[PDB]
């Protein structure tokens, strides 16, 4: 543990839609001789109910990245970026919030095992698209969402857990010590609030859509407000392979009193 005040600077957290975009593009933006982005979320592996089993399912693109971790993950980690596995529902009727005890342990074990096997830095939860109650699973919450966070924390206490603030996240207040950051789920305008009891220092109240990007000036002004109000993160959704440095440099100015440059590397998705 620390013995000093030990403030943490604002973290830039970006979600990559890996069905479309090579995640290496997150490394192409440099601020203060370090990567602009602090966390990259590989969006997303899925929770799937398959009979009584809770399963972790990696679609072909997610699985390709994991199978090619030395190519598509480790170069990011070498420059200090933390790479997280995104977790998302998949219309099976089973999600993070409606599992029984055995399913919770099964799913937590599957996730921890993947984090270990592929050398990841943790996970992000997006409780979206479970279609709760399809096909005989419970239609409502069982309390498993908080229990899953606890179980994962115990299995991987040194790894990161982030939560995209959508779905049954109102339940998570009591376990919020185990969650590093929560991320606002709507784009291009702040909401000066947090979810699930999180302090400002553990929340991103502003999430920029890097596909449908706002102006650099809009990002500069809002990110300056994020910083002034003491928030601990800024979210970014859907980084593509185009050069969006103008917007990130707006954030560098507003939140960091610095600049962001592009390294020239545009990585195609050749898989
Ligand atoms: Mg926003």
């Amino acid at each position: 543990e620390v013995v000093t005040r030990s403030a943490t600077g604002i973290k830039n957290i970006v979600y990559i839609e890996v069905n479309d975009i090579n995640p290496l593009n997150a490394g192409s933006y440099i601020m203060d001789d370090a990567p602009f982005f602090d966390y990259v979320i590989l969006f997303a592996a899925n929770i799937r109910g398959v009979g009584s089993d809770a399963t972790l399912y990696n679609n072909p693109n997610v699985q390709y990245i994991l199978d090619h971790k030395d190519t598509l993950i480790k170069p990011l980690q070498d420059k200090g970026i933390k790479v997280l596995l995104g977790l998302l529902g998949d219309h099976t009727g089973l999600g993070f919030a409606n599992m029984n005890s055995a399913q919770t342990e099964q799913f937590a074990t599957a996730v921890a095992n993947a984090v270990s096997q592929y050398g990841l830095d943790g996970v992000d939860f997006d409780d979206e698209w479970a279609e709760y109650g399809r096909n005989g699973y419970p239609s409502g919450s069982t309390g498993s969402f908080s229990n899953l966070i606890t179980a994962l924390h115990n299995k991987m206490p040194g790894k990161t857990i982030t939560v995209f603030n959508y779905g049954y996240t109102s339940e998570l207040t009591g376990v919020n010590s185990y969650i590093d950051y929560g991320i606002y789920a709507f784009f291009n305008s702040p909401s000066w609030s947090t979810g699930f009891g999180m302090p400002n220092s553990k929340f991103a109240p502003y999430t920029i859509n890097l596909n449908s990007a706002p102006s650099a000036a809009s990002a500069q002004l809002y990110s300056g407000q994020v910083a002034s109000k003491g928030y601990g993160a800024i979210g970014y959704y859907d980084l593509r392979a185009n050069n969006i440095v103008s917007v990130l440099n707006g954030v560098a100015k507003g939140a960091f009193k610095s600049t962001c440059t592009y390294d020239g590397n545009s990585y195609p998705k050749n898989y």
